[PDB]
């Protein structure tokens, strides 16, 4: 019938900023759920890109590898991707000017929106995070091996998600986005990037689906601190 | 199937309930499909919602406890198939917060949700009941005002209530939120306390919530991410 329309979420990005690092929600539980997404692996090691529908993990020192069906995640967000709009850019664009497209086409910022986008980006900023050890703090003070890696003409696939600013601490607010290159041997957690030329398929979404984990660093952890939005707006 | 569906349903959010949106179209038998347990408020602010044994309530600040009907519409409401993994009996008195005590110790982590439920005889209860809506729609603190506080004594009833994470105000209704219908079936309300004489208290946790946004224009252009929010919603839901 009438496709799958929900993003699923392992959650919550409270939680995985408040130090729980891992969960038991497995890559294969997530695929069961979606083609399509993004989140990091346990003990923060890495980051995770899935698309069409194949899962990837980003890595710390560079690098980049085909994840394996049983590795398990603290936080991810997937779904099966079936995009309801499309721009082709022949001319350079920003990040921002990708926004703008999508912000044009879906104006309410109080739905969700799912975008992919393939094609040659000039520029590209990315940050991933390192696996970790006990005991597990915070997303900030990370270590900080926050540092700004550069790719530059480069292919490759994005990912993203759209989040409405008032459901923030439930997953990242605003933009979202993941990347790996073509080689799928590169890639991580966007800050910015432009685009020399590529084709952007986009489509909103209205449900949502949280998987609350039982385990007891979870459940332990307090995911309401007045900390929070700009600890994440930070990540 | 093989694994338990206990998953917290809502048409959503309290922040577009709170902002103005009085009106979706998820209809009771739509309601009815996520869950046989739950609660919120009809199309038009008109009164009250309470659900349980799949028997669905409309109370009224007119008073008209009335049996909901299948194709009334929902702007806000929570649902889940009630699966409680706890059982405690009352044969003495107990206030509203020294249930909540039992339940806080049983499940001690607020990152997760309750459902809960209690039927027997009420000593005492206060609840407060949304009046009908015309136009313009206006913020749930605007109150104009047919909301005034009611008290039920010595009744037999059956209460009806969700546990909400802290950090997730705005989505729903956090903390605790019940709603009650006298065993007459002829009253109750949004509960803003009560005192049970004797009853039965069941309850359990739930890990799963399914937020389902409606697509009309009104739910679209509404302000979810006030300054108000936290204090707004506790305002007016005590
Ligand atoms: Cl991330
Ligand atoms: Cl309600
Ligand atoms: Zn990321
Ligand atoms: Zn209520």
């Amino acid at each position: 019938q009438h496709p799958d329309s929900v993003i699923y979420q392992t959650s919550l990005m409270s939680a995985l900023l408040s130090g729980v690092y891992e969960g038991e929600t497995t890559i294969a539980d997530l695929l069961a759920h979606g083609d399509f997404g993004l989140g990091t692996f346990n003990e923060l090691d890495g980051e995770m890109i899935a698309f069409s529908s194949q899962v990837y993990q980003l890595r710390a020192d560079g690098s980049a590898r085909a994840a394996k069906p049983e590795q398990k995640t603290p936080f991810a967000v997937m779904t099966w991707f079936q995009p309801q709009y499309r721009k082709t850019f022949d001319t350079p664009v920003s990040r921002q000017q990708i926004h703008d497209v999508i912000d044009q086409q879906i104006p309410s910022d109080n739905l969700f929106c799912a975008l992919r986008i393939d094609g040659n980006f000039r520029h590209a900023h990315t940050r991933t995070v390192p696996r970790q050890t006990p005991p597990y703090r915070a997303m900030t003070d990370v270590l900080d091996d926050q540092p700004v890696f550069r790719f530059n003409q480069r292919e490759g696939v994005l990912v993203g998600f759209r989040t409405p600013q008032h459901m923030q601490g439930i997953n990242v607010a605003g933009y979202h986005e993941h990347f790996i290159t073509d080689d799928r041997q590169g890639g991580g957690h966007l800050l910015d990037y432009q685009l020399e030329s590529g084709v952007l398929t986009f489509g909103e979404i209205h449900k949502l689906m949280i998987d609350l984990p039982a385990d007891s660093a979870f459940l332990q952890a307090n995911l309401h601190p007045s900390n929070l939005d700009a600890a994440i707006r930070s990540v």
